[PDB]
C-alpha cells in the first residue's frame, strides 16, 4: 500500500471546516462570483482551519463546473436560449473568468486550507432517463468526445482495466483529462478532495469494490486519487462510500486511496438529529472520533489504514448542507459537538448554511446570522480549550503582505487575531528567528499589537522563510511565515508617482444588445496599482443603462439592460483611485 496514506491528512486532526457552496452555476452564472464577502464576515473567527469549495455541484448538477476547461467548454458549441443566454455551458469561459482560482487565493490569503467537492458522476448523467433543460446535450457530448478523440481513445486502450461495466471508461477519461488538469493547475492551493456519490457510480455501476484491499478491484478510485496527487502529492482524498455502522464503527471502511473518511451522517435527507435516537447515533460518531484520537480504523485487522484520519461532514441547518433557515443544534450543543469531535480528535467540515444559495434568484452568499453566532461561541471555546498552555496561532497559515521594492512595508499582528494566550493572561512578547531581511524589523507599536515594518531597497529580489515566536507564561510557540517579492502584471506602465493606472485609453469591451449585459473589470488585467493600494472605481459619465457594482477588492462587474435609444457607440468615462487617480474612456458598441 501507499506509505503516506492518511499521514498527508495529519493537519485535519483538530481541524474546523466550513462549506461555501453556491447553486445553479451553469451557463455563466458563476462567472465573476466572489467569496470575499463571506471571508470578511468570518474575519473574527480565528480557530477555523479550512473551507470546502465546489469544483462540481451535487446530484444532477455534477456536470456543472466552477472552473474553466477547454474540453468542457468545447461541449458548449455556442448554444443559446430564447433570451440569448448560454445553454449546454457547464463551466466558466477561459476568456471571462476563473472563479475557483479567485476563491482559492482568497482562502489562502485569509490563512485557510481548502477542501474541494467533486460529485463522482462528474460529466455523466446521474439519471439518464430525465433531461436537464439548462444543459441537455452535455452528458452525450462528453461521451461522444471520449469515444471519438485520438488522445482519449489511445488512453482508454492503454490499460485493460479501463473497459468494463456501465460507463467505466468515461470515468477514467474524466480522471485523466479533466480532474488531473484541474489538480495540476491549482497545485498546493487545494489541500483536500472529497468525492461524493463514489460507491453509487464506482462500485454499483462501474464494478469496483471499495471493501476489498486489492488494487485491481479499486482502479477507478486509484485513477481519481492519482489525478489529484499529480497536482498536489500531499492532497488528502476521501470517497463517499455511504454511511458505516451506527452501532459500531460509524465510517465505511477505507479504500486503498482514502486519506480521511468522507463521514456522511446517519439519516441523509431531513434533519440529522431528530428524533433523539438519530441525535445519539450521530453524536456517537462524534464521540468515536474523540475516543480514537481522530484515527478512524485503528480497530480492524488492517495496519495499512491506521493513519487514515476520522472526519465528519454534518450539516448545521435542519434541511441542506449549504443553506437553511433553522439550526439543527442549539448554541450549547453546536460547541459541544464540534469540540468533542476535534479537540484531540478528528476533523469536521461543517455544512454551514448561507442565506440564499441560488445564483438565479437574488443570491446572498454569506452565512446565516444564527450560523455565524454559533461559530463565534465555538471560537471562544476553542481559543481556550483546544490547545491549552502555550500560545496558539490563528487558522492554518499566517500570511505576510508581499514585498514592494522601494516602498515602505508595514503589517500588524494583533493579539486576539493572529495569536493569543488560551488562559487569557496575555502575550509576554513576540520575536522572530531564522534568515530575516536586513531591513525588516519587529516592534510593539501599541498594546497587544506587534508590527512587522521596514523599507526594502529597490534591488530587493529574493524570498525569505523564517519563524515567528509568540510567548507567554506557559512557554513559546512557533509559526513559519513567508515573504515574497511582488510580481507586476504584463502590459502596464509604472508612472512612479503613486498613481493607479488603467490598461489603456480608450478601452473597448464586448458588444451589447437592447434586452442584459455582462462584463468584468479585474485588477492586473484592466486596471493596476504598483504600490498595491486598495482601489475604488467610479462611472463618472455616459449613458444610464451601464450599472457598476463591486464584487471584491480585485473585481468589478459591469451589467444592466440597454434601451432602444442606446444603439450605436456608447462612451463612458471611468475613474480609478486609491488620493491619486486617473480617468479613462471606455467605449461599448451596441
Ligand atoms: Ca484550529
Ligand atoms: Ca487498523
Ligand atoms: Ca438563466
Ligand atoms: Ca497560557
Ligand atoms: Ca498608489
Amino acid at each position: 500500500p501507499d506509505p503516506n496514506q492518511g499521514l498527508r491528512a495529519e493537519w485535519m486532526r483538530g481541524a474546523l471546516g466550513m462549506l461555501w457552496l453556491p447553486e445553479r452555476t451553469f451557463n455563466g452564472n458563476i462567472e465573476g462570483i466572489r467569496i470575499d464577502d463571506f471571508l470578511t464576515q468570518i474575519k473574527d473567527i480565528r480557530t477555523v482551519d479550512y473551507v470546502q469549495l465546489p469544483l462540481t455541484s451535487p446530484n444532477i448538477f455534477s456536470p456543472t463546473h466552477v472552473a474553466p476547461h477547454p474540453i468542457i467548454e468545447s461541449l458548449w458549441q455556442g448554444d443559446t436560449d430564447a433570451n440569448g443566454d448560454p445553454i449546454n455551458l457547464v463551466a466558466p469561459r477561459e476568456s471571462v473568468d476563473d472563479p475557483l482560482l479567485s476563491w482559492l487565493k482568497a482562502l489562502r490569503a485569509a490563512g485557510l486550507r481548502t477542501e474541494i467537492y467533486v460529485n463522482s458522476y462528474n460529466l455523466l448523467a446521474r439519471i439518464p432517463e430525465d433531461t436537464q433543460a439548462d444543459y441537455p446535450d452535455v452528458s452525450a457530448r462528453w461521451m461522444e468526445w471520449c469515444d471519438t478523440n485520438t488522445e482519449a481513445q489511445a488512453f482508454i486502450n492503454s490499460q485493460t482495466y479501463h473497459e468494463g461495466n456501465g460507463r467505466r471508461k468515461y470515468m477514467f477519461c474524466y480522471a485523466e483529462f479533466i480532474l488531473k488538469e484541474y489538480a495540476q493547475r491549482y497545485g498546493d492551493l487545494i489541500d483536500a478532495w472529497c468525492f461524493d456519490s463514489a460507491d453509487n457510480v464506482m462500485e454499483d455501476e462501474c464494478g469496483d469494490d471499495p471493501a476489498s484491499e486489492d488494487v485491481n478491484d479499486q482502479r477507478i478510485y486509484q485513477a481519481f486519487a492519482d489525478a489529484c496527487h499529480a497536482g498536489n502529492p500531499n492532497a488528502a482524498i476521501a470517497f463517499n462510500n455511504s454511511v458505516g455502522d451506527r452501532e459500531g464503527n460509524p465510517f465505511t471502511s477505507a479504500t486503498l486511496f482514502d486519506d480521511y473518511t468522507f463521514g456522511h451522517p446517519f439519516g441523509g435527507a431531513g434533519n440529522m438529529v431528530v428524533p433523539e435516537a438519530l441525535y445519539t447515533y450521530n453524536h456517537d460518531l462524534v464521540v468515536f472520533m474523540q475516543t480514537n484520537n481522530g484515527y478512524a480504523f485503528r480497530d480492524d485487522t488492517r495496519t495499512w489504514n491506521d493513519n487514515v484520519v476520522a472526519h465528519f461532514f454534518p450539516k448545521q441547518s435542519t434541511t441542506s448542507w449549504n443553506a437553511g433557515n433553522t439550526p439543527c443544534l442549539t448554541d450549547e450543543q453546536f460547541v459541544e459537538w464540534t469540540s468533542t469531535g476535534i479537540v484531540n480528535g478528528g476533523g469536521i467540515t461543517w455544512g454551514t448554511p448561507l442565506v440564499r444559495t441560488n445564483l438565479e434568484n437574488a443570491p446572498v452568499l454569506t452565512l446565516q446570522p444564527y450560523a455565524l453566532n454559533q461559530f463565534e461561541l465555538t471560537d471562544t471555546y476553542l481559543k481556550e480549550f483546544q490547545s491549552p498552555g502555550k500560545p496558539n496561532w490563528s487558522r492554518q497559515y499566517t500570511i505576510l503582505p508581499a514585498i514592494y521594492p522601494g516602498q515602505p512595508y508595514s503589517h500588524n499582528l494583533v493579539e486576539g487575531v493572529d495569536f493569543w494566550d488560551p488562559e487569557g493572561v496575555g502575550i509576554t512578547g513576540l520575536t522572530a528567528s531564522g534568515t530575516l531581511p536586513a531591513w525588516l524589523t519587529i516592534s510593539q507599536t501599541a498594546t497587544g499589537t506587534w508590527t512587522l515594518s521596514g523599507t526594502p531597497p529597490v534591488s530587493e529580489a529574493s524570498n525569505y522563510t523564517f519563524e515567528l515566536m509568540a510567548q507567554d507564561s506557559d512557554g513559546v510557540t512557533n509559526r513559519e511565515v513567508k515573504l515574497e517579492v511582488i510580481s507586476h502584471p504584463a502590459g502596464f506602465t509604472n508612472p512612479g508617482d503613486g498613481t493607479p493606472v488603467w490598461f489603456s485609453n480608450p478601452m473597448v469591451l464586448a458588444k451589447a444588445t437592447a434586452l442584459d449585459y455582462g462584463s468584468l473589470l479585474k485588477l492586473g488585467v484592466d486596471f493596476y496599482d504598483f504600490e498595491g493600494d486598495v482601489l475604488t472605481i467610479t462611472k463618472t459619465s455616459g449613458p444610464d443603462w451601464l450599472v457598476l457594482t463591486q464584487n471584491s477588492d480585485d473585481t468589478w462587474r459591469l451589467s444592466g439592460m440597454p434601451t432602444a435609444a442606446d444603439a450605436g457607440e456608447n462612451s463612458f468615462t471611468f475613474n480609478v483611485s486609491d488620493i491619486l487617480s486617473s480617468d479613462t474612456e471606455i467605449k461599448i458598441t451596441v
